[PDB]
């Protein structure tokens, strides 16, 4: 690889920028004792440097240092149920299909673009990308292409596992049938004609009574232990190995969903891809393991639900833009099952868990149409950082305090490079969103200009450092588990409740551009937190808002609202003279 490898950040560095981080987000008392905790952890001679040296150890012997750790981190080692908890979303643009032709016809013809972009991959003819944005020019890493369609995520008891065949096949999913759709023979590419005749076959197929078998499916809905244990049970059949076999080995899943009930709104589709709605709607026409899922619905509901472990959003669009720009016959086999009534008792709870996931996910599609990157550009700021603040401004005025967020930067200038964080809620933002707030200080409109570019510049700066390979989270998460490869017992440093808070994340947001009419979204990373997807262009700003019903505290309505508010605030600022 001519890469260069994810830099080591100097120890010092970390540490400071560390203590600096969280000084205004805990309690004076509590800080003490940290820079105390951080002060030995780091001191000369001590623990800090040892590891260090172990990590740069481990930086010379690999080619990233930290993707297994941060792998584990943070999608493996997570016990929570796929859906909304991690797997994120994809939707396209809404269709209009008159009869179930026009259902199936999009889908030979998605699925015609899948194996062909397959094959693309295949022969490495994919342009290698370039950076843009922040630091733009230098060539990106590639291996998240290559984990698209060959990956599947195996459930374990404490930690999952994550992941060619002949004849290639997808998997179609209709009224929570699964059927084995053969793809390419012999290097052959079945015609968009004949994908559309066998796609006929299976609709037909899974109308039929007497063959209609339990869904499945819906165990791999629920939690990663939970499902680890149904599929050992699973396991114990022939019959059932052989069909978990196929699903683990197929390309992706086209899920051909029954009509939505509701209206057909970007939320609405949005949550018919994030949980199907449950095991009433579409629920149980799905496989969460597996990597890509396809939503074909009959109601012209489409896009793609997508397991993170393997690659993430940035990726992911290129080849769904990419997928949509391009837009004797044996029969198609059906998956057998061999239930049992253990298996139907997993089923009850499965079906139980996900219908709390979907009662308790409170998403909602906000477009911001004032203005966008185009005016945010003529203020001499950073689109992004704009964005960041507009956020921080949002959480502090409804819920009167910043918290530990979260923002993926994209490290993949790096080999492997996935994506370390940009900690937002600096304490350049702490000042202006507490100029703008507090009536009483009556700040003047000029003093708070200053601080909103002051702020502005905090983000760029952590952006660029992030981005560069010198934040801080990534460099803490491989000390931490180095140390715990020495003892179970870790250093005060990682048992201190200041590096625990720092961790839970109450805003959890990230960029998904995308220049096509489809967007992406995904649910909070905590019980009392939000989960913020936006896409900025040129004039408009969409933002994919989620969090959790369950917790008081929180309202995407609310939090959405405030969003606006604060882009006008700041469009107001930037209006002075
Ligand atoms: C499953 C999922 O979906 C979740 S996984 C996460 C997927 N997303 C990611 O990983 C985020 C990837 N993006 C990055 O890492 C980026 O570096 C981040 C940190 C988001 C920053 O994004 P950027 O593209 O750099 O945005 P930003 O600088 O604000 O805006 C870029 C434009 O804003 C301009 N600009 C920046 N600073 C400026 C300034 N001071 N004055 C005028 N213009 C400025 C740039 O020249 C650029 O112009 P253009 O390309 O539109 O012609």
């Amino acid at each position: 690889s001519g890469l260069p490898k994810l830099p080591v950040p100097p120890l010092q560095q970390t540490l400071a920028t560390y203590l600096q981080c969280m000084r205004h987000l805990v309690s004076e008392e509590q800080f003490r004792k940290s820079q105390a905790i951080v002060q030995q952890f780091g001191a000369p001679g001590g623990l800090g440097e040892t590891l260090q040296q172990k990590l740069l150890e481990r930086q010379e012997k690999t080619a990233n240092w930290v993707s297994e750790y941060w792998l584990n981190d943070m999608y493996l080692n997570n016990r929570l149920a796929l859906p909304v908890n991690s797997s994120p979303a994809v939707i396209f643009a809404r269709q209009h299909f008159p009869g179930t032709d026009d259902q199936l016809r999009f889908a030979a013809s998605l699925i015609s673009g899948v194996l062909s972009y397959k094959a693309l991959l295949d022969s490495h003819s994919i342009p290698t990308d370039c950076a843009k944005g922040q630091l733009s020019g230098q060539p990106l890493c590639m291996k998240q292409y290559y984990g698209l369609f060959s990956s599947y995520r195996l459930p374990g008891h404490t930690q999952d596992t994550l992941v060619m065949p002949e004849p290639e096949h997808v998997i179609v999913a209709c009224c929570n049938q699964f059927f084995v759709l053969d793809v390419v023979i012999n290097f052959r590419r079945l015609s968009e004609g004949d994908l559309f005749t066998q796609l006929r076959k299976i609709v037909k197929m899974a109308s039929n009574a007497a063959a209609r078998l339990p869904p499945i499916g819906l165990l791999t809905s629920d939690g990663r232990s939970e499902w680890a244990e149904a599929r050992t049970v699973l396991v114990k059949d022939s019959t059932n190995r052989d069909s978990l076999d196929m699903i683990e080995r197929c390309i992706c899943l086209v899920c051909l969903d029954a009509p939505g009930g509701v209206e057909l709104s970007d939320t609405h589709r949005a949550l018919q891809l994030l949980h199907g709605g449950g095991y009433s709607k579409n629920g149980a026409n799905r496989w969460y393991d597996k990597s890509l899922q396809f939503v074909v619905g009959r109601d012209g509901t489409c896009g793609v639900v997508c397991e993170h472990s393997p690659f993430d959003g940035i990726v992911l669009v290129q080849c769904t833009e990419h997928l949509l720009k391009h837009m004797p016959l044996p029969a198609p086999r059906r998956l057998r099952w061999k239930c049992s009534p253990e298996i139907q008792g997993h089923l009850a709870s499965s079906a139980e868990k996900l219908q709390r996931i979907v009662k308790n996910l409170d998403f909602i599609v906000y477009k911001f149409d004032n203005y966008g990157k185009t005016f945010i550009k003529k203020q001499k700021c950073s689109p992004d950082a704009f964005i960041q603040v507009a956020l921080q401004l949002a959480f502090y005025r409804l819920h009167r305090r910043l918290v530990p967020t979260y923002e993926s930067a994209s490290i993949r200038r790096f080999q492997e490079g996935r994506v370390d964080n940009i900690r937002s809620a600096t304490p350049e933002a702490l000042a202006f969103v507490r100029a703008v707030t507090d009536h009483k200080a009556a700040v003047p409109a000029s003093e708070k200009l200053l601080l909103l570019k002051d702020a502005i510049r905090a983000q760029t700066a952590y952006t660029v450092m992030a981005i560069t390979g010198m934040a801080i989270d990534n460099h803490l998460l491989a000390l931490r588990e180095l140390a715990r490869a020495m003892c179970a017992a870790l250093p005060e440093m990682f048992m201190d409740e200041t590096y625990l808070m720092s961790n839970r994340f109450v805003l959890s947001t990230s960029q998904v551009p995308t220049t096509t009419e489809m967007f992406c979204c995904y649910g909070p990373v905590v019980p009392n937190g939000y989960g913020a997807c936006y896409n900025p262009q040129p004039e408009t700003i969409l933002f994919c808002i989620s969090s959790f019903h369950s917790c008081a505290a929180t309202s995407s309505s609310k939090f959405a609202k405030a969003v606006e508010e604060s882009l006008i605030d700041m469009r107001d600022l930037c209006s002075l003279l």
